[PDB]
């Protein structure tokens, strides 16, 4: 049952980086970087910061025991781009247009 669930949460990973999904997913790839994008009330506002590139790492370290705290990681990913943007941000449809591939495909976990 874990093997398999942890199986379904790479592949879920591995579309959310497939280039199908490319011009919405590209801003959640890499650790947001602060200094780079001028953002100088990010780590006020945003206290555990999360992207895909983590995750991999993290499912390439079996850091993850099962897929519920795979999908703890990617909604943290998701609410901090809520938290932090406004609500009309560009950067916030594109969060939810990855959510809704992340969560139709999460919900179809194996359950046994
Ligand atoms: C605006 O939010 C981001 C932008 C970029 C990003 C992360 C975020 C991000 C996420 C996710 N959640 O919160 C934040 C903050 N990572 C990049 C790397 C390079 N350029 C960009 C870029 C963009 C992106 C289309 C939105 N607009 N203008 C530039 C300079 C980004």
């Amino acid at each position: 049952k874990v093997s398999e669930q942890l199986k379904c949460c790479s592949g879920i990973l591995k579309e959310m980086f497939a280039k199908k999904h490319a011009a919405y997913a590209w801003p959640f790839y890499k650790p947001v970087d602060v200094e780079a994008l001028g953002l100088h009330d990010y780590c006020d506002i945003i206290k555990h910061p999360m992207d895909m590139s983590t995750i991999k790492s993290k499912l390439e370290a079996r850091e993850y025991r099962d897929a519920q705290e795979f999908g703890a990681d990617v909604r943290l990913m998701f609410s901090n781009c809520y938290k932090y943007n406004p609500p009309d941000h560009e950067v916030v449809a594109m969060a939810r247009k990855l959510q809704d591939v992340f969560e139709m495909r999460f919900a179809k976990m194996p359950d046994e």
